[PDB]
């Protein structure tokens, strides 16, 4: 409280608690995040006050003091968790769809760029404004302090939008698995629905393979030999994404199944998804938000 007021908890985050607070010497309402518990952390989440864009979430300070960590952000009044709740009954319109995909993929390809990646993508980490910018939300964290299976307050980590290789247990990681959250997320603005609703990592694996296709050595060589791979997965067939994600257009049907191809060195790049046909139109509307 030294340095802030804390106006109210915004709510309880995978590390934290959640604060709205108003900084005492510039009078700008902010987002403080509490991180419950070492100086690795502390040297790599300060590089990203310098991984600076418009469609990421500016980190303005990493506060360690009284032996605890604090995260001072940008504040932005909705997530598109909620945005997409408050739309189920018509839909997010398919201009705006659009304006979000391809801000957020500006972001990816610049924090990519960097040599930085999320690893845990999801609406509820997507922020949006007035102006009709979004903005993402923990960059480079999930390199920090890992992804439990719990929050601090014992909530479910949501597995509904992390990558295959993730789930069959590859310990290493590349800017592919953003690409396949995105996709993900994609999707499920599209729908109304999420695409792949796991509630438990080989009910997660299942959604995946029943509409993908179960993955074999011809569209993922060397997906035999991961970790969690068992022979005994029972082999469905892939689903036309014209069932899959109705009533998006050809051009949006092939980006998004570049997105979520098996194989990540197959998965399109960030950069070069800003380049496909789906975004020849694209616009940037105004949304509606009530606040």
């Amino acid at each position: 409280m030294e340095n802030f007021q804390k106006v109210e908890k915004i709510g309880e985050g995978t590390y934290g608690v959640v604060y709205k607070a108003r900084n005492k010497l510039t009078g700008e309402v902010v987002a403080l995040k509490k991180i419950r518990l070492p100086s690795t952390a502390i040297r790599e989440i300060s590089l990203l006050k310098e991984l600076n864009h418009p469609n990421i979430v500016k980190l303005l300070d990493v506060i360690h003091t009284e032996n605890k960590l604090y995260l001072v952000f940008e504040f932005l009044h909705q997530d598109l968790k909620k945005f997409m709740d408050a739309s189920a009954l018509t839909g997010i319109p398919l201009p705006l769809i659009k304006s979000y995909l391809f801000q957020l993929l500006q972001g990816l390809a610049f924090c990519h760029s960097h040599r930085v990646l999320h690893r845990d993508l999801k609406p509820q980490n997507l922020l949006i404004n007035t102006e009709g910018a979004i903005k993402l939300a923990d960059f480079g964290l999930a390199r920090a302090f890992g992804v439990p299976v719990r929050t601090y307050t014992h909530e479910v980590v949501t597995l509904w939008y992390r990558a295959p290789e993730i789930l069959l247990g590859c310990k290493y990681y590349s800017t592919a698995v953003d690409i396949w959250s995105l996709g993900c997320i994609f999707a499920e603005m599209v729908t109304r629905r999420a695409l792949f609703p796991g509630d438990s990592e080989i009910d997660q694996l299942f959604r995946i393979f029943r509409t993908l296709g179960t993955p074999d050595e011809v569209v993922w060589p060397g997906v035999t030999s991961m970790p969690d791979y068992k022979p005994s997965f029972p082999k469905w067939a892939r689903q036309d994404f014209s069932k899959v994600v109705p009533p998006l257009d050809e051009d949006g049907r092939s980006l998004l199944s570049q997105m979520l191809h098996y194989d990540p060195n197959k998965r399109i790049s960030a950069k070069a998804a800003l380049a496909h046909p789906f975004f020849q139109d694209v616009t940037k509307p105004v949304p509606h938000l009530r606040l």
